[PDB]
């Protein structure tokens, strides 16, 4: 079986304009050291996402170009992994509300895990494009089908890493927002300090009130360490087309 023009077809479907990535670049929601290499960890994970959506396009080319052959006769590596103090550092209450205080606090991050769900949700709706024949059979057609239906899932991974980069994104927003809520505020620990500063004889009672604004901030610390080490995201290379 030999439809020519379902091969030529399918070839200028498979080969046209996908959804272009989103070029927003993530940055830190504040100036503690943790959410500084999110932000950085998330830049490479994204960049190398968008080199290996441009391989993609070009092999999808390359099966298109060959697909024309058949119709006629009838570099990229890992992402890095940001390094991760091992020990929070408890620097002194004021300057750790200073830093937690200072930055955009979420909004690209949030703005940045928007536009890759949206890549994902768009992405995962152009598969038509892959799908059988319906006359052209045998050997030659059937062995296209493999190297169409490969893609296919490679771009259905691709999507899946979107999203799975956007929640990252997102959850060191909400992350931070924690931190915020339970961090103490600067103009409380001044507050607080000053307090001290005028009733003198108070002072002896006002101490554990210090001491336990200090294990609060210690707290916050060690878990925004933690739970702002993002992992990489290392998507697997594009399949080889067919000749």
């Amino acid at each position: 079986t030999v439809d020519q023009q379902e091969i030529l077809n399918r070839a200028n479907e498979v080969e046209a304009p996908m959804a272009d990535p989103p070029t927003d670049v993530p940055i830190t929601p504040c100036e503690l050291t943790a959410a500084k290499n999110a932000a950085q960890q998330l830049v490479l994970s994204a960049d190398n996402m968008r080199e290996y959506l441009a391989a993609g396009a070009k092999e999808r080319q390359r099966l298109a170009t060959s697909l024309r052959n058949a119709a006629k006769a009838y570099e990229l590596t890992d992402t890095p992994r940001v390094a991760t103090a091992g020990e929070p550092n408890f620097m002194d209450l004021k300057e750790a509300a200073r830093k937690l205080e200072t930055g955009d606090q979420g909004a690209s991050l949030a703005h940045f895990a928007d536009g890759w769900n949206t890549f994902n949700l768009t992405l995962q709706g152009d598969v038509k494009r892959f799908r059988g024949f319906d006359n052209w059979e045998g050997d030659a057609a059937t062995a296209c089908e493999a190297s169409l239906d490969q893609q296919r899932q490679w771009i259905l991974h691709m999507a899946k890493l979107s999203a799975a980069m956007a929640k990252q994104a997102q959850y060191v927003a909400q992350l931070h927002v924690w931190a915020r809520r339970e961090h103490p505020t600067y103009e409380d620990i001044v507050g607080l300090e000053r307090l001290y500063a005028e009733n003198p004889s108070a002072r002896d009672q006002i101490l554990p009130v210090y001491a336990e604004y200090q294990q609060r901030s210690e707290k916050v610390l060690t878990e925004y360490n933690n739970k702002a080490a993002l992992e990489p995201v290392n998507p697997p290379k594009p399949p080889p087309a067919i000749k």
